[PDB]
């Protein structure tokens, strides 16, 4: 769901799609909450840290 105002959760939980569960493991339609995130020197100024 979405966060609360003011309100933040961390978790390493694997988001499961309700169609297509997995319940054991990073399967189909399954994603880690978390995701890479990082800058390169040739990123644009829209795309600067």
């Amino acid at each position: 769901s979405n966060l609360k105002p003011f309100e933040r959760d961390i978790s390493t939980e694997i988001y499961q799609a309700g169609s297509t569960p997995c319940n054991g493991v990073e399967g189909f339609n399954c994603y880690f909450p978390l995701q890479s995130y990082g800058f390169q020197p040739t990123n644009g100024v829209g795309y600067q840290p």
